[PDB]
């Protein structure tokens, strides 16, 4: 397979970068960023070959600037982490038109060139999936976000660890927007196939101040270390892996959304998908409980309205 | 197993507890940094659960100050990654007396608590190593450091290269400093257990070029990004993960010499080791070119002359 990382400069790229390089059905990526990081990406590349020499892994390696986007034809996948950095003179909905023009401008000169498919990291990512997804004009099972895949992971390691158990006995998710209107499925949360409500712990549980730590999780690392970085870049891999080799697993992504769920059309959010080779290869209705299903609907509304929004 | 990190908040330092944790074997690891960068390693913490998460693994992962290093003890390997950075008219020689007091206190309030391996990235690493082990008071076979390990791996990804095949398929050392006087050895450099001079493509390949460029290899990643990173960390783990399971492979690390080679002794340098449960098992006399062994002697005065120097 072969795959391009378009922000490989950055915290998320250059991570991902490293972790994909290692898989071993990867032979060919390319690191694409602006002119200006290019001498970044040499070190990167050189740094990454030394780690495969390490690890008994192998790759082709090459670094190109975002001027000529052909490079990407022949790419399965094309990961976006480009993004524009927070400061203060600029407000969240100014960074969010700043970020859609970018991803508009790379899914149209994308499109150009070749058909691949679009792993959209930048924030807001249900938003930024929906705008590639347009511009692109790709099919939809070839535009999709990591949105709340990567909260799930920090649920799951929270259950984990008050029920005393290995991180990977844990299976969860999270539904809806990548924010403060997620919505977490206690429904569908069980450690080796048990739902955590028949666990005997489960009664002192305090899910609800973890959903809290979950939703406040992205800012918390923000401000300790500047930005989350392997947590990401692990669940990027996560998705490409199954997307690699074909295998068809429940997963949670932002996906665009065509009637599956209450005839709910036309927005890009994290809802139950099956990935395989052909990316996003169905939408899941999945029974939710009342209160699950009408805070879906919710988050919704919110990230519709949003859309609209930068849109104007 | 149990490790600690010292210097976790640096830039080996984050990428190797990263690498650690995922390891299957590894179940309690310790993030240690100065009491300043605590808060650094808390979101560190939470980063790398995040990817355990995300990838199958699992970890105990606590952050604790190096204020007291007591939390080292039942550690089976410490690996210390802190150092001071190299700013300005600053020598190879002012470098090592900064990163000497700074091992050295480690080293001693670390051998106060418990016996522990002791895994040196501290530049001058043959030097750092040399002096953790005097300092700590440790069995010779405990304490060891990267070294050429990282250099040679430089040299593999080259060789790889040019023949075109898998990164994996080279095996190749290089001896000596991790510095500028390191001693490649094409007498032990192979590609599927075929010696490199014996394939066809071998009188095009430009040995000396490469050489060239695996020496100028750590300092031109510097010039381009700033410092190795992922490189350093997954050749630590290579190391860890051979301790780990007990394999008994024979790596190059930068271990003290007890007369082995030459009667050479009183240095810790780059050689052919066997590495096992037990750290460095052996120093392997291997058979040497004469022009291989006159340039790992005289690596050893120049390492030897910095030693003195520092003490
Ligand atoms: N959905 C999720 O789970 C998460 C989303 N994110 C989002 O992912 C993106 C990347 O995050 P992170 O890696 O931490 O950010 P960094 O600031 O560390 O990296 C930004 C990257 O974007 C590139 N870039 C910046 N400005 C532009 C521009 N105007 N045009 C093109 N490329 C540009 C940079 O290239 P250069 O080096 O040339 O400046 C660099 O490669 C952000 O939008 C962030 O909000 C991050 C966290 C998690
Ligand atoms: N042997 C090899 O192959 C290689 C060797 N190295 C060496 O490894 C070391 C780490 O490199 P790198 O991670 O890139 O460097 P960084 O500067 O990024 O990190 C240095 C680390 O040392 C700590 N530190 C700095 N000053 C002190 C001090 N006075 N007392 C205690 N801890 C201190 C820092 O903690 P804090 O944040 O609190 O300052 C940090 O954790 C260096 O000595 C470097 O030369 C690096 C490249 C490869
Ligand atoms: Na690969
Ligand atoms: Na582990």
């Amino acid at each position: 397979m072969k795959v391009s990382v378009i922000g490989a400069s950055g915290r998320i790229g250059s991570a991902v970068s490293f972790l994909l390089a290692k898989e071993p059905y990867i032979n060919h990526i390319n690191l694409i960023s602006r002119e200006k990081s290019l001498n970044k990406l040499k070190g990167l590349k050189m740094d990454i070959y030394d780690a495969l020499a390490a690890s008994g892994r192998d790759a082709d390696i090459e670094v190109h600037s975002d001027k000529d986007l052909s490079v990407v034809d022949g790419s399965d996948i094309t990961i976006i982490t480009a993004g524009v950095p927070r400061n203060g003179n600029m407000s969240r909905l100014d960074l969010a038109k700043e970020n859609a023009k970018i991803v508009k401008n790379y899914a149209r000169d994308i499109a150009k060139v070749c058909d691949t498919k679009l792993f959209m990291i930048t924030n807001p990512v249900d938003v930024m999936t929906y705008k590639a997804l347009i511009e692109s004009g790709y099919e939809k099972n070839q535009v999709f976000g990591l949105g709340t895949h990567l909260d799930s992971m920090r649920f799951k390691v929270a259950i984990a660890k008050y029920f005393g158990v290995h991180i990977d006995d844990v299976r969860t998710r999270i539904i809806g927007e990548h924010g403060d209107t997620m919505v977490p499925l206690l429904s569908a949360t069980a450690i080796g196939g048990i739902p955590i409500n028949r666990l005997p712990n489960f009664e002192n549980f305090p899910y609800e101040e973890v959903i809290d730590s979950v939703k406040n999780g992205g800012k918390k690392i923000i401000e300790l270390k500047g930005g989350s970085e392997y947590g990401p870049a692990s669940a990027i891999v996560n998705i490409v892996r199954c997307i690699a080799n074909d295998e068809k697993r429940l997963l949670t992504l932002s996906a665009y959304l065509d009637g599956e769920i209450d005839g709910i059309k036309d927005v890009c959010i994290g809802v139950p998908v099956k990935v395989g080779k052909n990316g996003i290869e169905e939408v899941v209705p999945i029974k939710l409980e009342d209160d699950e299903f009408e805070a879906f609907k919710h988050s919704v509304e919110v990230v519709k309205e949003y859309c609209k929004e930068v849109k104007d």
